[PDB]
RNA sequence: GGGUCCAU
RNA sequence: CGAUGGACCCA
């Protein structure tokens, strides 16, 4: 308390200085008033250049059009907050016409007039403001567009109005061309980009003419990509903008575009580890019953809000207790998650996406610079976002002497509140300062407390999502005889008591009912308690009457809905969304509970475009109801993809595209394709001979062609697409070819398995002199294994894991093998299993029931290679229900070892090593799932395993050949664990043969039969395979080659060799587009073609018919139609703001469904999922419908993006 | 429920 | 009258 208070705000409210730096400029002027702000003058510019050391990141930029004459600036802070401000509006708005009247194209000439400004508002604010980048463009007719204040585009043209330079500025705003005409680029960009990738498939092997070829026709996309030309117009993405801005009497002179901030690094802005860094700096001088409360703090880029955050933190572990990066702390009743609002639009992507919202608001300003002029935005980030409450920190008040003069901050920053139709007069404020908290000074650290107690006394007890109305989400109806009419779905919010009345309200007239009762897959308890997955049954009422989508709430609680007010946002491009921007017709649906719905939506006053990473409000209107109310969060989605999330605000009031078009589709599509010949062996050979190597003479020469594993890449990527291209061809001739040669071979497995598993009995060589690696590393392998694995499964597993799919059982088969199938009829089961089934059928009062109980399996016949079929066992279906238990935990265990079966992708990845460090191998088993015997799987696994293992197996079968067999092998493949139990078999005797030769076990990986381990191991690895019973397949097991294959993949040194296979004779429409596109693939380089293979592509894409040679698809989307480019396609049907085209797909008809099946499959479900861009939690699994393929094909329009 | 690739 | 698992594509 040193001179005055009163007469200091008049020096406050006069500059808008800080406060103490206000009553300190009058502790140095013996009380002159006036002298103040000169003394605060010639000293602010020592702020603002020691200031220079905080980023300028964010900011605006600004365009003026003067007849023709136009600017655009880009002066720039570093905050959303001041970006948007009162008063960074003044500054960079004046300076902008301090460039228009006086034509300033200097950047230097204008942060000279100025820096005397750019300091009277750094002092008032407190971030480095420095006017970046200037520059005009002389047009005779130009044009901007103005997008938000965040991206500015200045195109001046010619001969075009301004219904065009809007548009093409347009473009330019959301397309970002660095260049006007395909012909701009300089011989440097040019001359690196085109003779660097020159050797870069020059190398490959790939010719000169070739790589020459590809790599220009690759830069001639390299450029019209890059520029305004030969880029598709944003407004119309089927004309370039160079074949727009012909079509007009116009032309581009040139266009200015600046984005605010870009070039400028800003690195990443954490806050655990920065509060945690903080606070573990300090540091050094039976109740889950808890709400959890989500606070946000919101304030000033400097008044330490970052502190204030710690100070709530420590003080709370030192007191009471102990998404996306935010910190929780705890208090002695409720349970707090601390965020840090660090930018205004940067906050409401997340509040909308439905991230991290906040119950309550903690506004933190420095008592030293009292409330800044940015505060406003603060607290207008309040109103507009829906923040409750709104709590006031006012921190570092020891640097402050007089009261009165706190007692003034407050005056002000309750006045801002009351701007902004918060309570500023009963809102609360706590005066006190962070970093002494920490530092331990108690008379501070009750401050803290008392806003920790604030927290616990001003945001009010969130209201417990079991306590609201009913309401639950219908996602499907069935109708069982003796139940009626039944409805499942997670019950969101509410208790629903069997005899209340609930209310169906959706999509239709809401109609009303009345609840029969509720259940899971077991109990069958009389409510429903939300966040409880049941299924609820309703009296009087038939099942065509209900549809998904629908909810079911307590009558009252909410009505149909079909226009609304909202706030979306867009899945910017890199999120997965969108990449085109859109415009005022945009027609997507909106997935809400459990299903789509078509709306259109208009943007608001001034809007006309939209772009991925907007966040634009919108108003939308659907084709139909809802049941919708006030804080209902909804996905935008088009066809497939999530595009945009989004809530509702209030709920307002409310009450080409051709055919006989699709229609020529339809009917060229089930054409059946004819030529004379096999077709596919003259693809293979015309390929053959366009790469200069000889085609094959008969049929019987497509597969017995070996490769040769020494050539330039480019001669052995052709050699072994050579050797395998034509092997899994099935239409094949001449050839006394069987699928009897599979059964003989099946028929050896066993004879092995004997001889394995009678001399795998028998540990006693004769004396004790010699030893053996093989009795070895079973004796290792054992033991690791009951490490990893246990005494026997678990049963919280067996639980978590023990599922019903496939197609085919001994009882079921293909045409019924879904799911609901097997829990509508009676399915097998072995008699050992027996005792399993039952323990089901006491666990659930469902009729777990049993058909004819046998030990017997089908051995059957699914196709393999041109010489030889596949020799499966189809299980009795209760055995795999369970067979899949233990399937599924030995695949969750052998997560341990590192093995990941859920992924093909880590197991190829590293085939590819391999191949170029020669130092890992790929090792292939024949009959794999086929000789593990019993014997070796005996000796090898737990005892309590062994069972669990023995007693599901299938260990006798019935072959079509009438006669049966025994089982010598464990499991046969077609069993529900064969899998997972092979990958464990091989993967633990492969780390013992790691560890007997001192290498990193954990570098051994393998996935069922493809083992991948250090290349010393397999000398050994074979070794012991051999003595164990299987056998190693020399010809597909590499350990020095140039060449390694796993898992699909194949490799030579580095570069991707995997081939295609023409697998059956090629007759449909669709199953050419197939081979079409798999050769495509194969040669495209990121869309050019090696022109070898173009030629014999061309040519039969003529085989097709005429509109399907023309019908184009973006890659990774099927075979339902030519892999090409999707904007060129003609049948491209543009609606709605997305992209349509056709695809080819399968026919099919409707098909009846057993209601119970299905019903106990989406019960049982259920259950299995309660024992097991952050916005795709609003997405379910869909309902059980049936159908058998029909020998048809038919036109499916698919949405569809840019590439 | 239908695909393509893929390990058995 | 086509087993079991991946991984993605439609629905
Ligand atoms: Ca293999
Ligand atoms: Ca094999």
């Amino acid at each position: 308390a040193e001179i005055t208070a009163s007469l200091v705000k008049e020096l406050r409210e006069r500059t808008g200085a800080g406060m103490m730096d206000c009553k300190k400029a009058l502790t140095e002027a013996n009380g002159d008033i006036e002298l103040a702000i000169e003394n605060m003058r010639k000293s602010g510019a020592i702020k603002a250049a020691k200031k220079a050391g905080n980023v300028a990141a964010d900011g605006v930029i600004k365009t003026k059009i003067d007849g023709n004459y136009g600017i655009i600036l880009e002066v720039n802070c570093q905050t959303d907050f001041v970006a948007k401000d009162a008063g960074f509006q003044a500054f960079a708005d004046k300076v902008l016409d301090a460039a228009v009247a006086g034509k300033i194209t200097d950047v230097e000439v204008l942060k000279a007039q100025f820096e005397e400004e750019r300091v009277a508002l750094v002092a008032k604010i407190g971030e480095n403001i420095n006017i970046r980048r200037v520059a005009a463009l002389e047009g005779d007719v130009l044009g901007s567009y103005q997008h938000g204040a965040r991206i500015g585009v200045l195109v001046a043209a010619k001969g075009a109005d301004e219904e065009l330079v809007k548009h093409i500025a347009m473009h330019v705003a959301a397309s970002k061309p660095e260049f006007i005409k395909p012909e701009d680029v300089s011989a440097e960009v040019v001359e690196k980009e085109y003779q660097v990738q020159l050797d870069i498939a020059m190398q490959s092997g790939k010719p000169k003419e070739i790589a020459e070829k590809m790599v220009e026709g690759r830069m001639k996309k390299f450029t019209g990509e890059v520029s305004l030309t030969g880029q598709p117009f944003v407004m119309e993405p089927s004309k370039t903008v160079g074949q727009l801005l012909k079509e007009h009497n116009a032309e581009v002179t040139g266009f200015i575009r600046f984005e605010v901030g870009e070039g400028i690094e800003k690195v990443e802005t954490d806050f655990a580890a920065e509060v945690a860094a903080m606070s573990k700096q300090s540091h050094m001088s039976f109740e889950r019953t808890k709400p959890h409360v989500n606070v946000g703090t919101i304030g000033h880029v400097d008044h330490g809000k970052t502190t204030l955050t710690a100070a709530i933190t420590t003080v709370l572990a030192k007191t009471y207790g102990g998404n996306t990066s935010h910190v929780e702390y705890d208090t002695p009743t409720r349970h707090y998650a601390h965020v840090d609002c660090p930018g205004h639009a940067d906050y409401v992507k997340n509040m909308i996406t439905g991230a991290a919202q906040m119950d309550g608001a903690i506004l933190v300003v420095a008592a030293t610079d009292g409330p800044m002029p940015q505060t406003r935005e603060h607290i207008l980030l309040g109103r507009q976002v829906g923040v409750p409450y709104i709590i006031v920190f006012l921190n570092k008040c020891d640097m402050v002497d007089d009261e009165e003069l706190l007692e003034l901050v407050e005056m002000e920053v309750r006045e801002l509140l009351s701007q902004y139709d918060f309570p500023g007069d009963d809102t609360p404020i706590v005066r006190g300062s962070a970093l002494k908290a920490l530092e331990g000074d108690a008379e501070w650290e009750a401050k803290i407390l008392e806003l920790a107690g604030f927290l616990d006394s001003y945001i009010p007890e969130p209201e417990r999502a079991i306590d609201k109305p009913f309401l639950l989400p219908i996602e499907d109806v069935f109708s069982i005889s003796g139940r009626g009419t039944v409805v499942t779905g997670r019950v969101e919010r509410g208790i629903i008591k069997v005899g209340e009345e609930v209310e169906i309200v959706g999509i239709k007239e809401t109609q009303k009912s009345t609840c029969t009762g509720v259940e899971m897959f077991r109990k069958l308890l009389d409510e429903g308690r939300a966040g409880e997955n049941v299924g609820v049954l309703l009296r009087g009422i038939k099942r065509e009457e209900i549809e998904r989508g629908q909810v079911l709430a307590k009558p009252g609680t909410i009505k149909p809905h079909t226009k609304f007010e909202s706030e979306v946002y867009i899945l910017s491009k890199d999120e997965g969304g969108r990449h085109t921007p859109f415009f005022k017709g945009y027609r997507p649906q909106f997935y809400f509970r459990t299903t789509d719905v078509t709306g259109t939506i208009e943007l608001p006053e001034g809007v006309e475009m939209v772009m991925p990473g907007d966040n634009i409000k919108m108003v939308v209107t659907l084709i139909h109801p809802i049941a919708m109310d006030d804080g209902l969060r909804f996905a935008i989605r088009e066809g497939g993809r999530t595009v945009g999330a989004g809530v509702v605000a209030k709920v307002l009031s409310g009450a080409s595209s051709r055919n006989s078009l699709s229609a020529q589709l339809r009917r060229a599509a089930n054409t059946r394709i004819e030529v004379e010949g096999n077709l596919a062996l003259s693809i293979a050979n015309d390929l053959l001979l366009a790469y200069g190597q000889s085609p094959f003479n008969s049929e019987a020469e497509c597969i017995s062609f070996s490769p040769r594993f020494d050539g330039t890449p480019d001669d052995f990527r052709i050699n072994y697409l050579k050797a395998e291209i034509m092997s899994k061809y099935d239409d094949f001739s001449l050839g006394i070819d069987t699928e009897a040669v599979a059964w003989e071979k099946f028929l050896a497995a066993e004879a092995e398995c004997a001889l394995t598993n009678a001399r795998l009995y028998r540990p006693d060589y004769s004396e004790d002199f010699n030893f053996s690696l093989g009795e070895s590393c079973i004796h290792m392998a054992r033991r690791k294994i009951a490490k990893l694995i246990g005494d026997v499964p678990s049963v919280e597993g067996m639980l978590r894991h023990c599922r019903f799919s496939g197609g085919a059982t001994t009882t079921n088969n293909r045409s019924y093998g879904h799911p609901s199938f097997k829990f509508a009829l009676p399915q097998a089961c072995t008699p050992r299993a027996l005792k399993y089934v039952l323990a089901l059928r006491a666990s659930t009062h469902f009729d777990i029931r049993i058909s004819d109980i046998s030990p017997f399996n089908k051995a059957v016949t699914v196709p393999k290679n041109s010489k030889t079929d596949r020799c499966i066992a189809i299980e009795p279906g209760w055995n795999m229900f369970f067979q899949l238990g233990i399937g599924g935990i030995l695949r969750d265990r052998l997560r341990c070892w590192g093995i990941d079966l859920n992924d093909q992708t880590i197991n190829q990845r590293r085939a590819h090593e391999g191949s170029v460090t020669n130092n890992l191998a790929t090792v292939d088993l024949s009959a794999a799932s086929d000789s593990i015997s019993l014997a070796l799987c005996e000796l090898l696994l737990p005892p309590g395993w062994f069972e669990v293992l023995m007693d599901l197996r299938s260990p006798k079968g019935r072959l079509p050949d009438g006669s049966v067999v025994t089982y010598e092998k464990i499991s046969s493949m077609g069993n529900g664990y064969t899998f997972e139990l092979e990958s464990l078999i091989f993967a633990s005797l492969a780390r013992s043969v790691c560890e007997i030769l001192d290498l990193d076990s954990s570098e051994v990986t393998v996935y069922g039969d493809d083992i991948i381990l250090p290349s010393c191991a397999v000398p050994a690895l074979r070794e012991v395979f051999k003595y164990v019973g299987f056998t190693t397949n020399t010809k597909k097991t590499f350990s020095e080659g140039p060449f390694r294959e796993s898992c699909g993949k194949h490799y030579y040194s580095g570069v991707d060799v995997t081939p295609f296979y023409i697998r059956h004779r090629i007759v449909s429409p669709a199953d050419l587009i197939l081979v079409l596109n798999n050769l495509y693939r194969w040669a495209t380089i990121d869309g050019v073609w090696d022109p070898r293979a173009h030629s014999v592509y061309l040519k039969y894409r003529k085989l097709l018919p005429k509109q399907l040679q023309r019908n184009t698809i973006p890659d990774g989307y099927g075979d339902g139609a030519l892999v090409g480019s999707v904007l060129i396609n003609p049948f491209a049907k543009n609606r709605g703001w997305i992209r349509y085209v056709p695809v080819i797909t399968d026919h099919t008809r409707d098909r009846e469904r057993a209601e119970l099946g299905s019903y106990l499959y989406d019960l049982f479900s259920r259950c299995l999922s309660e024992s097991n861009a952050i916005d795709q939690l609003i997405c379910r699994s869909n309902p059980t419908k049936i159908s058998r393929s029909t020998g048809k094909f038919d036109i499916q329009y698919i949405a569809c993006s840019s590439r």
